[PDB]
């Protein structure tokens, strides 16, 4: 894959038609804090309740990873990774 970093910043892109917003019961600070697919790492959250939403028109929304006010729990960014 190929997919930029984001380091030292939070992510913040805009999510596409079509794309998963990812949701953590135990990570986010509250049921609005999502990730994209550059940033949602599985292994962060292997005992977590998770579920997605699709990005519609009335969906829609930016990517909270590197935002620290919405995480409960330290992310380790997928995009990060090597
Ligand atoms: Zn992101
Ligand atoms: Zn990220
Ligand atoms: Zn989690």
């Amino acid at each position: 894959g190929s997919v930029h970093k984001h380091t030292g910043r939070n992510c913040g892109r805009k999510f596409k038609i079509g794309e998963p917003l990812y949701r953590c019961h135990e990570c986010g600070c509250d049921d609005t804090c999502v990730l994209c697919i550059h940033c949602f790492n599985p292994k962060d959250h292997v005992n977590h309740h998770v579920c997605t939403d699709i990005c519609t028109e009335f969906t829609s929304g930016i990517c909270d990873c590197g935002d620290e006010e919405a995480w409960n729990s330290p992310l380790h960014c997928k995009a990060e990774e090597q």
